[PDB]
């Protein structure tokens, strides 16, 4: 829905608390490097105009487009040449390609702390100023995760002055803060991670394909709705998606709002679940309907093969309405199973696709798909034994030793990518381990495939970047529901010319000692993914051994009354048993 002045209909219908929070959050993704206060300022000026043009959509300027206003307003600033060379050029063109240069200038890496939460610091603050600290959190988010959903932005800045609310009173307040804190930078990674794979979708395959995985994905939460209102439902939150991918924040969160308040409407034939989130305000409410759990099977549905195996019309409904046909294809199977996994489910309806584009030129079609539903069976199986077979390893050798064996795989498959992105991807990946191993039948494979495709999508992302590797290039493009079974059946990558050891090679030092026994762990891991660059082809022992090596060699030398002597000593002799092993 537009306005003649989108800025008076946004402020409007948003009201100014959030109006001012989404451009913060705008600001902060297209600049992610000048200064909280700059940004701050070209938030109350816009503020500002918004209000005139509520009083009065006459006034000058009111009708220009919100990328007009924004950008405007970002190209008041005088030097950020030297921060931003490469888009400092983008003040120097118009909508709506001067957006266009915005979008495509976001950081996925930026240079930005670590920041180690400060309890007593960050309570002073909340004291002195609560909107600005509530505008801090948006901005210091925002920057470094700079394709952040925004309206969930305000939901966890809310949340997060409610941490605060509640802790900076207490006697002790780092043992209140602090578990609250770790708790919810969890939640907000993780919202991170999919709305950067929802927005890689949109850009690198089309919003057919979210609107592929959001048919999955609702018919699952709302499985007794009917098909009509499902595909109503995912025509609305793709245009919030592809909104907020977009930039479009403020269109992105009206528009979200309002998806907000007809579910809510409709409760009655969605979910019954949907009772706990309707009485909320508004960001919580969208929140927890976005949060809300899959429901029961609706009972006395018919075999899917009465649809989709039966019926003489099926080679006429792919070919007359292929995708309303494959749309309501995945909407039946997967209101039938919420213990698949929404990537399977993709993937099931990817084959059934196939099977007909083959079939449907036989002389006798029916002939050919009859048992079309008994074939897809084994997409089931595939990851069900993949499961098995590595939580198998998970279980015997904990967390640690899963991100090695994974480290192991991974520089095998793709030894032309940074030692820092193999490991920081492969620690990733064997969290995967603990976050769902455990889990039962109903709810391991959406788990694992889940977590694995945002850990994955992280790496395409990194990958896309720079690319480096033409396996992992292959496994990012081909096909976004084949990503992970792709990546699954890479092989070492016999392409890849080691570079020889040229002696102390990589060196250990005293300095490591003093380290968190994270940053430790690390520092082993990394040395591994080395080990592997230059002996691609060393065996599962031979690396099991060098590591014990390792392991036993900063042990030793951090025990050390002199400890760098003991690294430069020791050094020599670790580099010969090491070759000698190699041999
Ligand atoms: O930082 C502030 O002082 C601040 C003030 C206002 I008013 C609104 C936002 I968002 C802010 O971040
Ligand atoms: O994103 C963070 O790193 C983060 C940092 C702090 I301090 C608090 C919360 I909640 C976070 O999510
Ligand atoms: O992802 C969301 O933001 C979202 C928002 C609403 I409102 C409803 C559903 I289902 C969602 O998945
Ligand atoms: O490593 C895999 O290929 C893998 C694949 C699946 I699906 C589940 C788990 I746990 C895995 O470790
Ligand atoms: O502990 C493991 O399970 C493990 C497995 C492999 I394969 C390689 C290394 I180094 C390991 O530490
Ligand atoms: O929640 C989503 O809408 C979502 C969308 C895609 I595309 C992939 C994954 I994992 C998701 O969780």
């Amino acid at each position: 829905d537009t306005h003649k002045s989108e800025i008076a209909h946004r402020f409007n219908d948003l009201g100014e608390e959030n109006f001012q929070g989404l451009v913060l959050i705008a600001f902060s993704q297209y600049l992610q490097q000048c200064p909280f206060d700059e940004h701050v300022k070209l938030v109350k000026e816009l503020t500002e105009f918004a209000k005139t043009c509520v009083a009065d959509e006459s006034h000058a300027g009111c009708d220009k487009s919100l990328h007009t206003l924004f950008g405007d307003e970002l190209c008041k600033v005088a030097t950020l040449r030297e921060t931003y060379g490469d888009m400092a050029d983008c003040c120097e063109k118009q909508e709506p390609e001067r957006n266009e240069c915005f979008l495509k200038h976001k950081d996925d890496s930026p240079d930005l702390p670590k920041l180690k939460p400060e309890p007593d610091t960050l309570c002073a603050e909340f004291k002195a100023d609560e909107k600005k600290f509530w505008g801090k959190y948006l901005y210091e988010v925002a920057r470094r995760h700079p394709y952040f959903y925004a309206p969930e932005l305000l939901y966890y800045a809310n949340k997060y002055n409610g941490v605060f609310q509640e802790c900076c009173q207490a006697e002790d307040k780092g043992a209140c803060l602090l578990p609250k804190i770790e708790t919810m930078r969890e939640k907000v990674l993780a919202s991170s991670a999919r709305q950067r794979l929802r927005c890689a979708s949109i850009q690198k395959f089309g919003e057919r394909a979210l609107k592929a995985w959001s048919v999955a994905r609702l018919s699952q939460k709302f499985p007794k709705a009917d098909f009509t209102d499902v595909t109503k439902i995912v025509t609305d939150l793709t245009k919030v998606h592809k909104e907020c991918c977009h930039g479009d924040l403020l269109e992105c969160a009206d528009d979200r709002a309002d998806l907000a308040k007809y579910i809510c409407d409709h409760q009655d034939t969605l979910s019954s679940k949907l009772k706990e989130c309707c009485d909320k305000p508004v960001l919580e409410k969208s929140h927890c309907i976005a949060e809300i759990d899959k429901d029961a099977v609706p009972e006395n549905l018919p075999p899917l093969t009465a649809d989709f195996a039966e019926d003489k019309e099926v080679c006429k409904n792919y070919q007359e309405a292929k995708d309303v046909f494959l749309g309501s294809f995945l909407y039946e199977y997967s209101r039938r199973h919420p213990e698949y996994a929404v990537s399977v489910l993709l993937r099931l309806a990817k084959e059934y696709e196939a099977t007909l584009e083959d079939c449907c030129a036989k002389e006798d079609p029916h002939a050919c798909y009859a048992t079309v539903f008994d074939k897809l069976k084994h997409l089931v199986d595939e990851p069900q034994n993949l499961i098995k077979k590595n939580c198998e390893l998970f279980e015997k050798h904990g967390e640690y030793g899963f991100q090695n064996a994974l480290i192991v795989r991974y520089t095998r498959k793709a030894p032309q990518v940074s030692t820092p992105t193999l490991v920081e991807i492969s620690r990733s990946l064997g969290k995967v381990g603990t976050k769902c191993c455990a889990k039962p039948e109903s709810e391991r494979m959406p788990c694992t495939e889940d977590y694995l495709s945002l850990i994955l999508n992280r790496l395409c992302v990194l990958h896309e970047k720079t690319p480096v590797s033409e396996k992992v290039t292959k496994c990012c493009t081909e096909s976004l529901v084949n990503r992970r079974p792709c990546f699954s059946d890479l092989t070492l990558d016999e392409t890849y010319v080691p570079k020889p050891f040229d002696g102390e090679s990589f060196t250990f030092h005293a300095d490591i000692c003093t380290l968190p026994d994270t940053e430790k762990q690390i520092k082993k891991q990394t040395a591994l993914v080395e080990l592997l660059k230059h002996k691609p082809k060393a065996t599962d022992e031979q690396l099991k051994t060098v590591m014990e090596n390792f392991v036993a060699f900063v042990d030793k030398c951090c025990a050390a009354d002199d400890k760098e002597g003991c690294f430069l000593l020791e050094g020599p002799k670790l580099v010969a048993s090491t070759q000698a092993a190699l041999a």
